[PDB]
C-alpha cells in the first residue's frame, strides 16, 4: 500500500561512493539495495597478517548508501548458506525495531527485506547487531558500514548559502583485536568461531591491535592514493562503529566540519582536527588550495603511524608561493651566529 | 542575614528524580539536602563479583539534586562514626574553594553544612575530593552523582521556543578497577582500606574491568527495565566522573541534545550518538514514536555488552509502519537468483 | 618579492607567553621567530625519573607563537650539530607540504626557513615530523608546542561582543611512554637512539606511563603555581599533540570555551569540563569571582592525581560569601539525629 517510485541502486566498494544527485527536484522515492554478508580471511596489514574478517558485500567497510530526506530505503539483506554465522543489520538512521536489528535477523540460507523512512538527515552507521557478546565481536570483525540522508536541497553552511562538492570518499576505520601467541607473533584461525574466543580476550582489554582504513594498513596509499586536484571542493564521510577517531588532513583543514555528521546543525568552520565519536559518522568538506601529498590520519600518531591508520591523498596543480614558501633551504649553521646565547641554554 | 523561604528536599534513588517543577514563578529559595556517605561491599556484575564501595546516600550513582537558577543551595554532608575514613564533597556547579572540597572534609563521627548559590545553569558532577591519589580512588569507588540547575522559564530549544520534559531519568555510568588474581578471577576483600593497594595498581594501567550504569551490570534491565510511551518526551541526564562514555539510544535518536550539558548553549538536534566529557554531566530529550524494547548504552560495544553498560527502555504503544517494517519475513534465497554475479565476488 | 615589514619576536619559556597586542591597527607584517632544536635528558616526574627528551628551544611544551589573520610568519629552524637525529618543524595553522613538514627536514649542523601565512584564526598545534614510525616518537618525546593566530579586533564571543584578557598561560600536556624492568622500575638510558626500541613497545600499547603539564610532574605547583586576582579575565590556551584531554578548573568553569580552538566559530558558556581532541588545542577564558587555590586539571582523575597532570592557581583577592560559606563547620553528628530513618538504609 505504500505506492512510490522505486529506484534499485547498484553499490559500490569504499572509498568510492555510488552515484548521486546532492539538490533534487524528484519527489520522495523507494530506494533499494541489497546487501549481501561474506565472512572470509583478509589480509589487514603491511606485512601480510590474516584476519577471520566478516563483511557486508566482502568490503570493510561496508558499502556507503545515499537517499534523500523522506525517501524510503528498502534494503534486502542476504546471509548465503557458505556462511557459519546468523546476522542482522542494524541502521542508526532508521527509527524503531533496534535500528531494525530486532526484525532481520537470519540464518545462511536466508534473505529478508525491511524498508525504513529517512526523516533525519546526516550520516550515520549502519551494522550488524545479533544480540549479546556477538554485537561488538561482528562489529569489529568488519560488519559496519554508513549511510549518507542528503536534504533534498543539498548542504548548506547554516546561515543559508548552498554547499557543493565536487568529489566525495568514503574512509570507513576499523579497530581490530588480533590475538598474539607466547612470543608475541599474530595468531592465525581456519574459521571466525575458532578466533572467537582468543579475540574476546584481546578486545576484553580495550587496546586494538590495529586501527586501519578501508580495511587494511596501506590501503588508501601508494597506487591507492585517493585523487583530487586544486581548487575542488571534497566531501570526506568518515565513520568509526566501536571506537573514537580524530581525523586530521595533514597539510590542510576542515573548511566546514559536522564532527557529529547530523546535517540539522550548522557546520563548524576552519578546524585542524575534529573529532568522530564510536558509533558515529561525521563529515568534513574541504577545498584544495595547494597541490603535493596530503595525508589523513587519526591523529593519535601513534595508531596512524604504527597501526595502519594512515591514508594519502595526491593533488594536482599549481603551488601557491604566497601560502607558504622555503625561504632558505637547508644550510649550515652560521659560524658567526650565536644560538648559545638563548634563554634556554 | 541570608532571609529567604527554605525548602527540605527529599532525594530518591537514581534512575529515579526527586519531584520538581520544570517553569517557576516562585522566587529564590535556600534548598535544602542532606547527604549521607555509606561505605559497604556491593555486588557490580551479573555473576556475582563483589566491590568495595563508597557512595553517597548508599547508591552509585548519588542522587540527582534539582534546583532553579538563582537558588541557594544547602548541603548537610553527614560521615558517620561506621565509616573508616574522612570523606568531603565538590561541586561542580558551585564557585570557589575547590567546588566546596575545602571547606567539607569531614572525619567519621562528623557533619558539616555548606552553602552555594547555582548561578550557573546545566546538569553537573558533583564528587568526594579528599585530597591527592585519595582523589581518584573515592570517585572510581562509587562517590560521585549529579545535580540540575534549570532555568528558571525551563528548557528551551535556543529558538527562543520551550522544550518540557514528560519524564526524567539519570543515568550515572561508573568505571570500576577490580584486581585479579594470578589464574584471572576477581579478587575480594574485607574492607576500601585493604583493597586499595591492588585497586591503584589497576586504575595506574587505565583500563576498567566493569562499566555500569546504576552500580552494576544489568541493573536498568529486565524488570527493572525504564518506562516510556509513544508519544512521550524523556529526558535523561548521564553523568561520568573519571571517564569519556558515548551514549547511544538504540533503536531511537537524541531530539535535543547537552553534551556539554549547559542549558545557556543551543541544544544540537537529531544525533545518533553523543559524548559525556569525563568529569561531566549532559542531558538529552527524546520524543518516542515507536513502542518496543531500546537499548541505551554506551557505543564502544565492547563495554556495552562485555562490561557491564546497557540499560534498557520498555516503550508501550502502537508500532508505525510507515517509520519501518518487514517487507518480507525471512525466507529461503531463490534458487534463480545470482549473487554470485555481484561486483565484489 | 615580499615587501613588508618585518619584525623579530623573541620567544619565552612556557607557561608563559611572548608580549603582543590583542587588537590592533597595524597591517600585515612578516613576523620573524626562531625555533632550535634540543635533545637532552629531563626529569618528568616527582620521585626523579628521567627520560630522553627531544624539545624545541629546550622546553616540553614548545614556546606558543602569538600573530594576528593575514601575519606572515617566518620561522628559521635549527638543528645544532650537537644532536643526533634530523627533525623538522609542521603547523596546523599553515596549508601546504604536510604544514611545512616536506620543506624543513634538516640534519644537525644545518638550518633552514620556512614562511607561511596566517590565513585561519584560532589556536593550533606544531610538532616535528620526520616520516614514518619516526613521527609519533618525536612527538611523545617533546617536540611539540602552539600558535595563536588572533583576529585583527581580538576575540569576540560571537555576537558581536568584545572579548579582552587580562592575561594569558599556555599549558602543554604531554603523554610520555617510559619503559620499565622486570620489577616495575623505571628505566634510564644515555641516549634518545637507545631508549627508542623499549619507548616503541609501550607506545605500542597506547597508555601512558606519566601525563604532564610544562614537561614534568608538579611543574605548575608549589612555587610555580600560576597567578591571578579577583576580578581578572584570563584565556589558558591548552594542547595536546597525541592523546585526548578533558580541562577543568576545579572550584571554577569556562567562561567562554572554544573547545575546538577556532575562533571563526562562536565560544560555548559556562562549561565544566571541556575537551581537547589529540592533535589539537583549545582555549578557556574565565573570570575569576573567588581567591584560594584552584586546581586545573584533566578530569580523567587517575592522570591527575597518580600520573601527573595537575596545575595550581594561586588567586589573591576577597572570599565572596554570597556565592558559598560554610554555614556550619565539622561537628558531632547530633545524639538526636534520625539517620537511620533514611529511605537507602
Ligand atoms: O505489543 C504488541 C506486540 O507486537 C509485536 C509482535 O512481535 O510486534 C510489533 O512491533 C514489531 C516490530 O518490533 C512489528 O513488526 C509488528 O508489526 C508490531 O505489531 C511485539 O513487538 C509487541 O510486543
Ligand atoms: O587570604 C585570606 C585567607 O582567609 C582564608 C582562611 O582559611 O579563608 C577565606 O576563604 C575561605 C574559603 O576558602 C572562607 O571560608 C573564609 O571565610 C575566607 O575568609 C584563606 O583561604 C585565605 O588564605
Ligand atoms: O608537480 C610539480 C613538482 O614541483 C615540486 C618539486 O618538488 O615542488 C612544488 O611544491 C613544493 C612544495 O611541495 C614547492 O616548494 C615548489 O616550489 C613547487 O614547485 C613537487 O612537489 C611537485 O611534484
Ligand atoms: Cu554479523
Ligand atoms: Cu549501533
Ligand atoms: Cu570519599
Ligand atoms: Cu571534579
Ligand atoms: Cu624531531
Ligand atoms: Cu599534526
Amino acid at each position: 500500500d505504500l505506492k512510490l517510485p522505486r529506484q534499485r541502486v547498484d553499490l559500490v566498494a569504499p572509498p568510492f561512493v555510488h552515484v548521486h544527485e546532492q539538490a533534487t527536484k524528484q519527489g520522495p522515492k523507494i530506494m533499494e539495495f541489497k546487501l549481501v554478508v561474506q565472512e572470509k580471511k583478509m589480509v589487514i596489514d603491511e606485512k601480510g597478517t590474516t584476519f577471520q574478517a566478516m563483511t557486508f558485500n566482502g568490503s570493510m567497510p561496508g558499502p556507503l548508501m545515499v537517499v534523500h530526506e523522506g525517501d524510503y530505503v528498502e534494503v534486502t539483506l542476504v546471509n548465503p548458506a557458505t556462511n557459519t554465522m546468523p546476522h542482522n543489520i542494524d541502521f542508526h538512521s532508521a527509527t524503531g525495531a533496534l535500528g531494525g536489528g530486532a526484525l532481520t535477523l537470519i540464518n545462511p540460507g536466508e534473505q529478508v527485506v525491511l524498508r525504513w523512512k529517512a526523516t533525519r538527515t546526516g550520516v550515520f552507521v549502519y551494522h550488524c547487531a545479533p544480540g549479546g557478546p556477538m554485537i561488538p565481536w561482528h562489529v569489529v570483525s568488519g560488519m559496519n558500514g554508513a549511510v549518507m540522508v542528503l536534504p533534498r536541497d543539498g548542504l548548506n553552511d547554516g546561515h543559508g548559502h548552498s554547499l557543493r562538492y565536487d568529489r566525495i570518499y568514503y574512509i570507513g576505520e576499523q579497530d581490530l583485536y588480533v590475538p598474539r601467541d607466547e612470543k608475541g607473533n599474530f595468531k592465525s584461525y581456519d574459521s571466525p568461531g575458532e578466533a572467537y574466543s582468543d579475540t574476546e580476550e584481546v578486545m576484553r582489554k580495550l587496546t586494538p591491535t590495529h586501527v586501519v582504513f578501508n580495511g587494511k594498513a596501506g590501503a588508501l596509499t601508494g597506487k591507492n592514493a585517493l585523487n583530487a586536484n586544486v581548487g575542488e571542493n571534497v566531501l570526506i564521510v568518515h565513520s568509526q562503529a566501536n571506537r573514537d577517531s580524530r581525523p586530521h588532513l595533514i597539510g590542510g583543514h576542515g573548511d566546514y566540519v559536522w564532527e557529529t555528521g547530523k546535517f540539522s546543525n550548522a557546520p563548524e568552520t576552519g578546524l585542524e582536527t575534529w573529532f568522530i565519536r564510536g558509533g558515529s559518522a561525521g563529515a568534513a568538506l574541504y577545498k584544495f588550495l595547494q597541490p603535493g601529498i596530503y595525508a589523513y590520519v587519526t591523529h593519535n600518531l601513534i595508531e596512524a603511524a604504527n597501526l595502519g591508520a594512515t591514508a594519502h591523498f595526491k593533488v594536482e596543480g599549481k603551488w601557491n608561493d604566497d601560502l607558504m614558501t622555503q625561504v632558505k633551504a637547508p644550510a649550515d649553521i652560521p659560524t658567526g651566529s650565536t644560538n648559545e646565547n638563548l634563554y634556554f641554554q
